[PDB]
């Protein structure tokens, strides 16, 4: 069994049965956009980076990644198109978990589908995910 079926049987995510957004919880968003909190514990050094980026609510866990790129990037003042194509080379290496919890965000679902992501819009708290390697994840695997 591939790693992937194997995190995919394992960490299930914990999503609303469909994507549509009741406009309760879209309207404590600005302009359908969230809020998140994006930490990373990287490479040999192990130190505590973290990033706020503001996306779509119905963006996919790897766009948000993708945007996490972006944010650490920005100083670079990298063209649309070096960067653009260094997004594609990176953004699927990495996936998102919740912080400190085991629930991963392991499916193209919208972010606000998830139910973690949508009782903090409810709770009008900030999502504070993780990011991590796939290899990071395979390797935890019972
Ligand atoms: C392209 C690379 S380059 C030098 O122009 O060819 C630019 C746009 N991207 C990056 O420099 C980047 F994607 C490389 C990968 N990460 S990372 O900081 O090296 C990193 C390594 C390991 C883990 Br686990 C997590 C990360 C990471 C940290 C912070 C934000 C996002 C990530 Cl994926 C980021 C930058």
């Amino acid at each position: 069994n591939s790693p992937h079926s194997r995190a995919m049987y394992v960490y299930p995510p914990n999503v609303e049965s469909s994507p549509e957004l009741p406009k309760h919880i879209y309207n404590k968003l600005d302009k359908g956009q969230i809020i998140v909190v994006i930490w990373v514990i990287v490479s040999p050094n192990n130190d505590k980076q973290k990033y706020t980026l503001k996306i779509n609510h119905d963006c996919v866990p790897e766009q948000v990644i993708a945007e996490a790129i972006r944010k650490k990037t920005r100083s670079m003042l990298l063209s649309s198109e070096q960067l653009k194509l260094c997004v594609l080379e990176y953004q699927g290496k990495y996936i998102l978990k919740v912080c400190g919890c085991d629930e991963y965000f392991l499916e193209k679902y919208p972010l606000s589908q998830y139910k973690y992501i949508r009782s903090c819009i409810m709770l009008g708290r900030m999502p504070n995910l993780m990011l991590m390697a796939k290899e990071s994840l395979y390797s935890q695997l019972p």
